[PDB]
């Protein structure tokens, strides 16, 4: 039976490598690695760069779809300087090590021959401030669908997208635990935007940022296992995070392995859980690539859509 | 504000004919005209002419994303009589004229220089017999997405755009109004295939035929004038289709003007209508292109999705 996926093991992904460069440094993968991530050097290049490489050929690929109604509508043809940026989703639970690997990413592609404009953009910042969510009901709700200003993000990538010489986003603080006030993250006409987020792969009965990716990345691991990285991280982070005086949640960097353990647990359970598997999870099967991450977080599994 | 569509009045529409001919008569054009509907050779040429340029400008184009994918993954480089099928998606009401704007499609496509295998399937074929949706209470809901059989449906699609041989849908009977036991009808590796139905744009928690199109098509109209058209071929239906005695609805027939008018309303506010506001038209906006009708049936506004 024919199917529009095709899996792969490490070991047949990295050969995809060809001669693919590796432009990146231990210091710089570390500056990029997150708490709890396990990536090295050797991940980055067995998997990274066999996906670096399919993107730089998508990127070409996909340019003449607007070149061809470019020319089917008479318009002039395309200025150079000024290409149509190519929009890459990257969607998954919290606590799976997206981000990494969005920033992972970002890294190799800004290092490719004639080096893209490459921005990164997390929907942290189109999340409703805490004031309006309380207003809404929404504040143990951060994360799922109704707790972003959709409409505003559906605005910021589509005047990205159509060519905007610039479009701002707002920015979210995770110490302070809301918006910014005033903040603004400023993206022009880059070659290549990444967005990154939880449900950025969500359809629905509007034009969604999901129809304007032109790729899409869904970082894949077991519930179980990923509930185990957040609790590890939570109680990490009594250390790092929680520790600042200054953190909404510092009170929480006093808690005992026991009470710390337990607190991760609720708010798994209340609420990252319940996103993952009825929001999140259910848009896993239009993503273009899928990373399987093994208990040891490694990627040691991936597939692709053929169509 | 940017947007993902531009629009179009039939003036500035029909400049992006170019230099395209016209392969088809009035006798052919008539063989294609459903009941009811005022298409003529004018609108064939403003109209589905510079559609049929775009679209090959699109089968082009499109044809390098899986190229490319090819590249990549170190696969032969594509074999040139087997192409990867291009899907053409056509939604739309009951009534709308989506059927006669798909056949007409289907005749230009296939009068394109090189003549490729241009094939048309509808999602009828796909209906659960009147024995399954009883079994499942749903004999009053036949349009409905929970009526098809949309596994067998997806399978359908995907099998012929992996590249089979050939694949086999079910074929349904208007006249008796159910599945025809054993009959298939058989796609064999079509250069473009053209999926016509009324939710086929539909998205889900699963990859969908929609997820497939490599263009789509949404017939559109004001829902006033739709359910005119569907009392009006109610009417009509009662000396053409209905007056046969085979006829599942045969007993229409003998219906007076208001008797007519009273069963086609409770057909259509029942059922049709329903279907139409909660599943057919929040599938619009992820149309590639939306064909207008004003109440006259003519095409006289297009939107299309240039993101
Ligand atoms: N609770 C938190 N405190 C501080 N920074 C956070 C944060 N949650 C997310 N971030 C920011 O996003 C990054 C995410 O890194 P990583 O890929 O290791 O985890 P993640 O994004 O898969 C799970 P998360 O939903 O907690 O972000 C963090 O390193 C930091 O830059
Ligand atoms: N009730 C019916 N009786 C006979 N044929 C029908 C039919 N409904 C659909 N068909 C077939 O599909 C064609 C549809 O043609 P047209 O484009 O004019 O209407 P339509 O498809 O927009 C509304 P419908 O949902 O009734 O098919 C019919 O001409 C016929 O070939
Ligand atoms: C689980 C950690 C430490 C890491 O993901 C972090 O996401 C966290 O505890 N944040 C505050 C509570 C929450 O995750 O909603
Ligand atoms: C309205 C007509 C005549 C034409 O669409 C036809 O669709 C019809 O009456 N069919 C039987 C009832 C129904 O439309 O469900
Ligand atoms: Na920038
Ligand atoms: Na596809
Ligand atoms: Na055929
Ligand atoms: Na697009």
């Amino acid at each position: 039976e024919p199917s529009p996926y095709v899996e792969f093991d490490r070991r047949q992904w990295r050969a995809l490598r060809m001669s693919t460069p590796l432009a990146l440094t231990e210091e710089e993968l570390v500056g990029l690695r997150g708490l709890g991530e396990q990536i090295d050097l050797l991940e980055v290049e067995e998997v990274y760069l066999p996906l670096a490489r399919l993107i730089h050929l998508q990127v070409a690929a996909r340019q003449r779809l607007f070149a061809a109604t470019a020319e089917f509508l008479g318009e002039p043809q395309q200025n150079p300087d000024r290409p149509v940026p190519f929009i890459i989703g990257v969607a998954g639970s919290v606590a799976v090590g997206k981000s990494t690997t969005a920033r992972v990413l970002q890294a190799l592609l800004a290092r490719w021959d004639h080096h893209p404009r490459v921005d990164l953009v997390t929907t942290d910042g189109f999340l409703y401030p805490n004031a309006e969510l309380q207003r809404r009901n929404l504040m143990h709700r951060k994360g799922f669908p109704e707790s972003y200003n959709r409409r505003a993000l559906m605005r910021f990538v589509t005047s990205v997208k159509s060519g905007s010489d610039y479009a701002c986003a707002p920015v979210y603080s995770h110490l302070h635990y809301d918006i910014i006030p005033g903040a603004e993250q400023v993206v022009r006409h880059p070659d290549i935007l990444i967005l990154e987020g939880l449900n950025v792969l969500q359809t629905g009965p509007t034009l969604m940022v999901s129809d304007l990716f032109d790729f899409s990345l869904y970082v894949d691991a077991r519930i179980e296992d990923i509930e185990q990285w957040y609790v590890s991280r939570f109680l990490a982070m009594r250390t790092t995070a929680f520790a600042d005086p200054e953190s909404h949640f510092h009170h929480y960097a006093a808690f005992s392995d026991s009470q710390a353990v337990v607190a991760a647990r609720e708010i798994w359970r209340t609420i990252n859980r319940p996103n993952l598997v009825e929001n999140i999870l259910p848009t896993r099967p239009r993503a273009t690539l899928v990373l399987r991450k093994d208990a040891d977080h490694s990627i040691n599994r991936l597939r692709l859509r053929k169509l």
